[PDB]
DNA sequence: TTTAGGAAAAATCTTAGA
DNA sequence: TCTAAGATTTTTCCTAAA
């Protein structure tokens, strides 16, 4: 009858505002809350949790964080439902983050009274989905890992890819974007 | 005995996490919350309050945000504590901020009773920068006039190169230059030299 | 403090196979 | 679209003069 729930955020002052936003609902059970990628991953068999609310940005280095978490997360934990939520406002990186089939997005901004309404509809968003009416994954977070202050060689070696590989997903997403430096790239992404 | 506070931050979570953590405590009155410089200033005057909690990023474009908020508030309302909390720990940044006279900072990691310490050390009418401030401000002073000219010329977007033939030094020299001066403002890499620089215009 | 030189690294520019 | 191995450019690192 119940449900239980698990909140993933660095930050622990959101993961406050998430629990007491949750205890409004008498319906939903917060089974942990977790800062890091690595015990998540260590404490997710051992809870039966239904539901995850995560973010992208996570400080973790043996399971990673972003996209190349929540494909992992689909691949070993399938009966879970992910609804992420997300506190930059970047259209594309959002958009990479839309095409991985999951249950929820929810914005940061606009946001007091949606999460529960995207958790009642899990039973069965309105500010994102009014906004929803171009990067592709791998830009979007080569961006998202640049933006946060790793440099070309950092991401390359986070994500055991090659370090040109990373220096063509970024350079062509500058190209995709019209921005011609790094200065005017994280003005953008700060936009 | 009491105190008002006022909380600005541009994220409603934030701010409802905020405001159950403020309601812990029975002499704080939370007396206006806002995700906007523009209508914060607007309700300054209305509301006579003690404190206001309020990050750096503010989408305000009439009166700002960040430092050139803070240079508002401290110029037009003498009046009001100022207790700056923030997401990022850039030490140039946070640095540059206590450079202005505020009445305490707070990093939102690690601080579930360091906002209520803080609170409570306005009593006393002493500031609270807590264990996690200092060690960042550990990593940092004065800058140097050759210094401040490449990051002038860095800062408007000019590649190490480009003020190297502008100044017709070599480029080993100007490298030397820039990345001395990032190692007088504890800034590690370029990304958070340029987040400093883009916040102190 | 300012200025560089050789060595090393970091980042990009091609060109290209899946 | 994702990945990457050359040449090539750009920046840093150790070191060291004044």
């Amino acid at each position: 009858n119940n449900m239980n729930v698990i909140i993933a955020d660095d930050h622990p002052i959101v993961l406050f505002g998430i629990r007491k936003s949750l205890e409004q609902i008498e319906w939903v059970n917060v089974v942990g809350e977790f800062e890091d990628s690595t015990a998540l991953i260590n404490n997710l068999p051992k809870l039966d949790a239904h539901v995850l609310i995560t973010d992208l940005s996570m400080p973790g280095d043996k399971y990673g964080d972003g996209i190349t978490l929540i494909k992992y997360i689909k691949r070993h934990f399938p009966s879970l439902s992910i609804i992420v939520l997300t506190m930059n406002n970047n259209p594309a990186i959002l958009s990479a983050v839309l095409d991985l089939d999951i249950e929820g997005i929810v914005l940061k901004q606009g946001a007091p009274t949606d999460l529960p309404k995207a958790l009642a509809a899990l039973q069965k968003e309105s500010v994102s989905r009014l906004l929803e009416k171009r990067l592709s994954p791998k830009e979007s977070e080569v961006l998202r890992l640049f933006a946060e202050g790793f440099l070309v060689t950092e991401i390359a070696k986070k994500l055991n890819r090659s370090i040109k590989t990373i220096s063509s997903q970024k350079k062509s997403a500058m190209m995709k974007l019209g921005v011609e430096n790094d200065i005017a790239l994280l003005n953008y992404l700060s936009s």
